[PDB]
């Protein structure tokens, strides 16, 4: 299993940049020819939520034909900045498995040695999250005729406060859910977000949880100031990769950068 | 608890630059006057290795006075291209608790919830990691002795193969003997490395294992290719800090980048 | 009193750049939020003239959404490049009390410890500046009633020839008739113009008279070399203050750079 | 008269970056080579002081080797960060009419249709400023025997605040008493200060007063804050031109930027 | 004779980038603008192939409206991402010669020393080159008249295969027949081409035989990797100049970098 | 035959910068790892002349420390700014075949299907070049006992005028004596330069006779401006290949850009 992991792809519509200035668009098909271009060809891309940043038709039509251009399985799910009926009208042919309900998207996948499960922590009306109680048992029973096979979670909002204080007032309001299911089964080891625009890892019990950086503009992490940053601090996504009986994730860069070049030792320590 | 965590410094001797033409001591002395700048001002430095390139008595007079610099107090730790009798020459008087053995640099960190214990994976004469028979011994003592209180260890080698193909061979050779630690002892929740260049994160019974990105250059993660890359890929740091019960980690860019600016619904989202 | 003070925003149509390269819309967008990020939050902006570039509606259209998303009040003035007509239908919302007479648009303010006066040096069918003598006279009445507090006018062309062999031709052609005006009133003490795109000061009697920089593009001073030249060299603004007794003017960088850091005496001079 | 004037250059000893990786040494030889590649070459470059960053010896051999380098007569003024005495040794050869006496140096230059007044704010001792009784007395004297023609001083600290929170408690502490003679002399018109690492201008009575941009590191304005802040915003100079009766002054910008390209008017407007 | 050569422009419709993200139609205004701008002005610009990138009337469109502000003659050639056709309808009032029937475009120049003569080596449904039989019997006619005064010709495809693995397959297939014309005609000197996005020369008999950059997009040379790579690299393009007896081809840079200074012999070698 | 062809390198001594702002040595150790990490390794690497700016000892040092890190055999010639005794000293140890003798500086290659002949146009005491009559003769042996196999000449200087107002005065001076040689041995098909910092290509009978760009500063072709320029425009180098009976030189770009992406029709054409 290889799969590459980004998020918070934010499209505006043809034509137009994100605040007027942000080239979003532009921004993301680099990044879709960038993953196109790599060498170690993952088996899937995920995209963990706010693929559009006002939930308009036009948007999601800039997002189905800049997705669509990847040449890989796609594994979609909403942020709170989508909207869940066009979510699903124009991004469910990229993503058949979502369904057909948009109130109740979400899928797993049991092709790699860990099970995938994909699902909705968006909530119409608000920027926080929410786990409905069909999801909620839809996790029970996924999680519990999977047995002692790992799995990971792929959700948009973090279901724990992360001490950001822009970020924490809109997590999962209800993660306690999710946290709750971690003690339940130690089975479930990962839980991957969005939403922050900022890698910030924690663990609870043996799961890890980590937000992930946005493709385009980043939230940098305070504490004590409440202030609504962003910036356009480096972008980078997530690869996770099956290695024995380690999933292991690493950070590759979107930015383009000098290099590579090849260590010498002679060149290292002159004499 | 607020730590700001760096590694592989690579300084180079006075007017040097690292393979000729990376300004490492001059990026170095801004990733310091960044860290001297922060409004949310971290409680200790942590340098987790590589501090110089050549374990060069001249390197370490650099090191000395720029990471001398920084208006923190500071856990340093070696690497593989430290040198331990000049490492503890020129550094100890800027982390005094390293002790007075160059062959046995740890201590342990109680000010705060969660218990930190610093350890030497660095072994002489190779770039493998090897955790003595000493080490081993006083870390177990430490998690022993400690009870329920949580522990983080900082060490410059991952104590497991990651998939990437330049940096596994190099790993932590016995880092199977730690691994067994965490078996054993559930407080024992985060290991940090250096060694890599590279933000990558896995999960080990209850502990999060993660290398960190280098202060300059970058090392790429490859699964199957073993040329020895390098890159200039941007540089960052790790925030870490206690919030309530969890220990939360987070990336901290240290490039130049444009921004910030603030978030505007009207903005966001014209009409 | 805080004033924000830029020009000559050179605004083009939805999808076009400037000669169709410089994305002005998107530069100026850019302006828009770090106006709107300010710690030390202005009482108004200034924007004195060229806020279109063809002095088309289209233009005037994407003007009238970035400057409307200023989390400030407006005072507006034309330049050349502007069409009287539709900027007084499109930006009047945005700035009142221009009026209701295209030909006519001027207004005083009298919030603050010096008096701000707008004036309109265009003229149809024309580069050159002029001056009405209803403005003139408009003018006479203002300072006169004004008495002993301070005055500053703000307009599009320079009232005087700065030396610049690209500007000179184009300057206020009948500027003789302000500088008469600050001869009669020693209450004159600020002109401030845009049209220049460089910040060129000169005094005048007891009138500092100065050109902004544009937000966008700006045109380097040439003393003997008529070519018609335009750069990208760095965009700012100037931002105005009253301290006691004394208006001051300082430039605010617009463009993206590296810092800040903070000073520290050790790392300034080492031992 | 065409005079190039910049200030703050902050040269450090040979091996050596400010702060360890502000390179100023470089970007000072570029300025040079900036001024020295004009195709309107100005008759003199005037340096308004902090010649060098700490006072050293190593220092003013670097400056006196890049100065040195300048094809221009040049102008040389101290301020806090120089050495007066080490200052006359190395830059007296550069700028002969300082004279002989470290503690009394100061110049008039009565080549062009303005007096030019070169004096040393300087203390030892302090950052602030300060005018020694001989320096009043001289410049008193150089206005009072010097009848109706204009004078331009070039001092290094602001001869009053400016509401610049950092720069403000540093400025020329009895400036007050050279605002005096601006009072009596109506033939002083101009004041040209460094130190303040901006461009900040205000006017007194007929004289227009300002601070200039360092030749590297800026700082910025605040009102409120006083962390000591530099950032690396761009650097410029202030070329001053006699042009007519006037006195002009524009920024000429120090950095390397796009352009410039022509303006052609069916590229502006396209149909 | 002086000619600005320029190919490759690739230009897409008004809002759109190349690949959605490269943005070809402000990438080649600038160039325009930057041709438009030169100091030793060209008799005439030739752009030799790939005008637009999929053939589509919106891209002929922007090609006309950006190259038709050259403010120069214009020599105009098709490559295989043109569509004939449209090429001639759009493009025809740019270039006259070209004619009247989209199948049999090509001309002769006959205004300077050398001759130049401009085919089109486009074949419709395929990438590669393809010399009809009229081109070569046209050509024959055009070198056997010309009798000692030399010829260059203007083609987009190479006539040879370069050792480029990814371009050689795409060169022109039956090549062969122009090589056969530098055999017969000495006065047969030079061979331009695009096509490669690159500058690669070569030497066949008499005739020196080079492809350009592009003025966007470049594709680097592999000799035995057949990955189809772009990148943006730095932008050029070639100026041909008549010196004497002498063809002079030379760079001209695209790019927006440092400089000029001007060389001073004691900065170069301080003493 | 693959050859990687480098020029200009005008190496400093170890702490110091070209004109004290261009970092020489740093920007050739770049290259040299550049060149180190091809995939596509080189048989050997030319470096045309200028190898040091100042003819002095400890450039040479440098210079010999940096080319000697190159993975690769080397062929080495002098400029008008070597030394030639010192060239000799420190720099055949690279390139022994050079020989014993600093004023008769010669090798031939014969390894491969083209005979490569490195010569010294320089001459002790001025900046033009000139051939020695032991050099001209030399080269007429190689030529007249080489029969039928190709041969190509690397030298500094350019054998012929090239129309460069900066460059032309200070080319070989009895250039037309190799011209000669060219006229006389139809063998003679390849003539490398450095001198003139710029691609600069003509054909002349058989042979094509080329400049190269610098690694670093470049200079820009004037017709008529004589004023010594030169600037940072991006930086390449020319690969020289043989392809069965053709000898393909292309542009090998040594700037850091961002790509390579892969093509893909779908994303270079979307419907
Ligand atoms: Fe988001
Ligand atoms: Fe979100
Ligand atoms: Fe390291
Ligand atoms: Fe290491
Ligand atoms: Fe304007
Ligand atoms: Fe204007
Ligand atoms: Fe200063
Ligand atoms: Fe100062
Ligand atoms: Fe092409
Ligand atoms: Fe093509
Ligand atoms: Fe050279
Ligand atoms: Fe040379």
């Amino acid at each position: 299993m290889l799969l590459a992991h980004i998020s918070d792809t934010h499209f505006r519509s043809r034509g137009e940049k994100l605040y007027g200035f942000i080239d979003v668009n532009a921004a993301n098909a680099d990044v879709v020819s960038q993953l196109n271009a790599l060498r170690e060809r993952p088996d899937a891309v995920v995209v963990s939520g706010d693929i559009v940043n006002c939930g308009r038709p036009e948007e999601y039509q800039v997002a189905r034909q800049i997705l669509g251009s990847l040449n890989y399985p796609l594994y979609l799910i909403p942020g709170n900045h989508d909207d869940k009926a066009l979510f699903l009208e124009y991004l469910q042919p990229l993503c058949p498995q979502l369904g057909s309900d948009a109130n109740n998207m979400r899928c797993a996948v049991d092709d790699f040695a860990t099970r995938l499960l994909f699902i909705d922590s968006s909530r119409a009306g608000t920027s926080k999250g929410w786990l409905t109680d069909e999801t909620i048992s839809w996790l029970e029973a996924q999680l519990f005729e999977g047995g002692d096979k790992p799995a990971t979670i792929f959700m948009h909002h973090p279901p724990l406060p992360l001490g950001n204080a822009q970020m924490d007032p809109i997590a999962c309001e209800n993660g306690h859910r999710l946290l709750a299911l971690v003690e339940r089964f130690p089975s479930l080891t990962r839980i991957f977000c969005g939403h922050n625009h900022s890698l910030t890892m924690t663990q609870y019990r043996q799961a890890l949880i980590s937000t992930l950086p946005g493709t385009v503009h980043q939230v940098p992490y305070c504490h004590a100031d409440t202030d609504p940053y962003y910036d356009l601090s480096p972008a980078s996504c997530l690869m996770h990769r099956q290695v024995g009986e380690q999933w292991v994730s690493y950070q590759h860069s979107l930015a383009h950068y000098a290099g590579p070049w090849l260590y010498d030792e002679n060149i290292s320590c002159p004499t």
